[PDB]
């Protein structure tokens, strides 16, 4: 209920990712690792790269083991290739243990590493089912739980600032907490509500209803999970299947019509700027996603504010304007509850009980009039039918 050693162990921001410090090899080589619940490989830069201030030097680790096997991971517009091996790994501000884990040493990449993000590897926290090359490559958390007694679950509190952060500020500020093996009550308020993990590959869940300022989007719920719905800390936006996206955007535009924004804004391509401190949060609606509950015919909802779905971006121009990008975009691979959403809540990945908990985050951004919320219960029927096959 209180793992203060791990509290505030993350840094980063929604657009670049949130990362934790880790050490690999002997002697320890410290690297910043992106916390990604949308993937399952532990991989680190292992060769010079313009965006890497440091990287994994296998030849300098006495405990490095070569698995003599390559691995490839494709991305919409990016990817990385590496060589598999194992080594000793520790998390300085995590449990006091050392485990031997699979490590994909990244030798080639394109549009994977980000300029100034400050992370040098990625920690895939999802299940073996989606690990590359195949499910025989045990994921890090699975090795951690197998080799130690750390409880089988972790929790994440990703803290967005609500304003732009320069390189210096990101480096010198706390981006949140990753509590490994437990739940820390100081990270949230109110109650934790759990939704079932439908299947253990991605952290898949089922959304049963969506509202824009209380108004039911009213679509066949299967559409909300068309393909799948996952919780992904490695994705910046709240991503929605095409039909849902178009309906949601139509409703948000209608709720905000007192002000008009170019199409590029809604396409998440261009920013909208308001003079210092005048962002009209009140004209933008809240969005509630109802999730299947653990109790039969019961559901609960999580509600986010425009302070979560409008991502702050600096206006380099010598202006003091407050600028943002619309952080809801379309997906052809189902719903993704990305960093946008996670910044609003403390999220418990209870692998042990195959469930994900949501509570209002003690660090979510809001104003004096509205706050994110997690509320329940609601009597809802035939939710299983919202699931796609």
């Amino acid at each position: 209920g209180s793992f203060v050693e791990m509290v505030d162990n993350l840094r980063g921001k929604s657009g670049q990712g949130y990362y934790v410090e880790m050490t690999v090899g002997s002697p320890p080589q410290t690297l910043n690792i992106l916390v990604d619940t949308g993937s399952s490989n532990f991989a680190v830069g292992a060769a010079p790269h313009p965006f890497l201030h440091r990287y994994y030097q296998r030849q300098l680790s006495s405990t490095y083991r070569d698995l003599r096997k390559g691995v490839y991971v494709p991305y919409t517009q990016g990817k990385w290739e590496g060589e598999l091996g194992t080594d000793l790994v520790s998390i300085p501000h995590g449990p006091n243990v050392t485990v031997r884990a699979n490590i994909a040493a990244i030798t080639e990449s394109d549009k994977f590493f980000i300029n100034g993000s400050n992370w040098e590897g990625i920690l895939g926290l999802a299940y073996a089912e989606i690990a590359r090359p195949d499910d025989s490559l045990e994921p890090f958390f699975d090795s951690l739980v197998k080799q130690t007694h750390v409880p089988n679950l972790f929790s994440l509190q990703l803290c967005g600032a609500g304003f732009p952060l320069n390189q210096s500020e990101v480096l010198a500020s706390v981006g949140g907490s990753m509590i490994i093996g437990g739940i820390d009550h100081s990270l949230y308020t109110g109650s934790l509500w759990y939704t079932p993990i439908r299947r253990e590959w991605y952290y898949e869940v089922i959304i049963v209803r969506v509202e824009i300022n209380g108004q039911d989007l009213k679509m066949d719920c299967k559409e909300y999970n068309y393909d799948k719905s996952i919780v992904d800390s490695g994705t910046t936006n709240l991503r929605l299947p095409k039909k849902v996206f178009e309906a949601a955007v139509k409703s948000i535009k209608a709720a905000s019509s007192t002000e008009k924004f170019p199409d590029g804004f809604w396409l998440g391509e261009q920013l909208v700027c308001w003079q210092a401190g005048t962002t009209p949060w009140n004209i933008f609606p809240v969005i509630s996603l109802y999730l299947m509950g653990e109790v039969t015919n019961q559901s609960f909802r999580i509600t986010i504010l425009p302070q979560q779905y409008l991502r702050p971006v600096e206006d380099v121009a010598t202006s003091q304007d407050d600028c943002y990008k619309f952080a809801i975009s379309q997906s052809s691979t189902g719903t993704v509850m990305g960093a946008v959403i996670m910044e609003g809540f403390y999220v418990v990945f209870d692998r042990a009980r195959k469930r994900i908990g949501f509570a209002v985050s003690a660090c979510h951004v809001h104003d004096e009039f509205r706050t994110a919320a997690v509320e329940g219960p609601f009597v809802t029927l035939d939710m299983e039918d919202c699931g796609y096959n």
